[PDB]
């Protein structure tokens, strides 16, 4: 079993972004992919997006990455890609708003949409079983300590989301 | 011409792309901005949102449009449109997939992105009255003479649409958010 291209491209991806920003340093690789830090800025779309590739540290890169590659690769898995892309798009840019809103465009990572798959992934097992989707009782609290890892709103906004669709879809049968 | 840019480029955006459906048919246009509708389609970024450009009937653009216009404007006027782009942007998103989801890749409209601004703009005004915003007692009515003028003056069946709760909830989403901070 190989983890799907989604988990895939968004790993490399995040590890290729790390690539940069060490090299060329943090400053000058969020000058170009950063939340819009100025009105210039605003019709750049990507950043809307963007922003969850960068990560700042050893660590934040990789946890973010672990719990994206396998709450990512079991929705993108059982569920299929676009799945994951959607929770993704929405999540990346629901929690990038509520960051830029309350504290800057200074910031990136992959952690708003790792709460989003964290609640999508947890409430379908609760509520659907069957759906073979669910969060290992074990990392339910590797993550749920990844839940109160931190103590965030613009990681409230993310879980609301994976939330949200993942009752949606335990809504349908 | 009043209305910001934001508005005012989606609208024409509309115009732009409704009379090139109309040409070469509502079939060729999709194949180019239709949410996808194969997996060697899946990384085509923009069809995510592209959607939303395609109407296909003239009442269909025309309340959207004027919805947006209204709506839209007042958004981009009093709140700016870095505020007007994120709210079309989350609710075309949630809005098309919850489509996609349940009836397929062949959609399009801006109806979605509607039921998120009248949801925010009149959430925000109930909440936030002296935030400026707010949906006019009269239009609020213009839109439930309408829930309350096909559920209850009533119609078809129940016009309550499979993408436009989602797209209601973001606008609610975001609206109970920026009540909020203050």
């Amino acid at each position: 079993e190989r983890a799907g291209p989604v988990t895939w491209v968004m790993m490399i991806a995040c590890v290729v972004v790390f690539i940069a920003m060490q090299i060329l340093g943090d400053q000058e690789v969020m000058l170009w992919l950063a939340w819009p830090f100025d009105p210039t800025l605003k019709f750049e779309f990507w950043r809307y997006f963007t922003h969850a590739l960068m990560h700042f540290s050893l660590m934040h890169i990789l946890f973010n990455l672990l719990w994206w590659w396998y709450l990512g690769g079991a929705v993108e898995k059982r569920l299929g890609s676009g799945k994951l892309i959607v929770i993704t798009l929405i999540s990346a840019l629901l929690s990038g708003y509520v960051q830029q809103k309350f504290s800057g465009p200074w910031f990136g990572g992959l952690s708003g949409v790792v709460y989003a798959l964290m609640g999508y992934v947890w409430l379908r097992g609760e509520r659907d079983p069957q759906s073979g989707i669910y969060l290992q009782r074990g990392l339910i609290i590797f993550a749920l300590i990844w839940i109160v890892a931190g103590w965030n709103g613009a990681h409230i906004a993310g879980l609301a989301v994976g939330l949200a669709m993942a009752f949606v879809d335990s809504l349908n049968a």
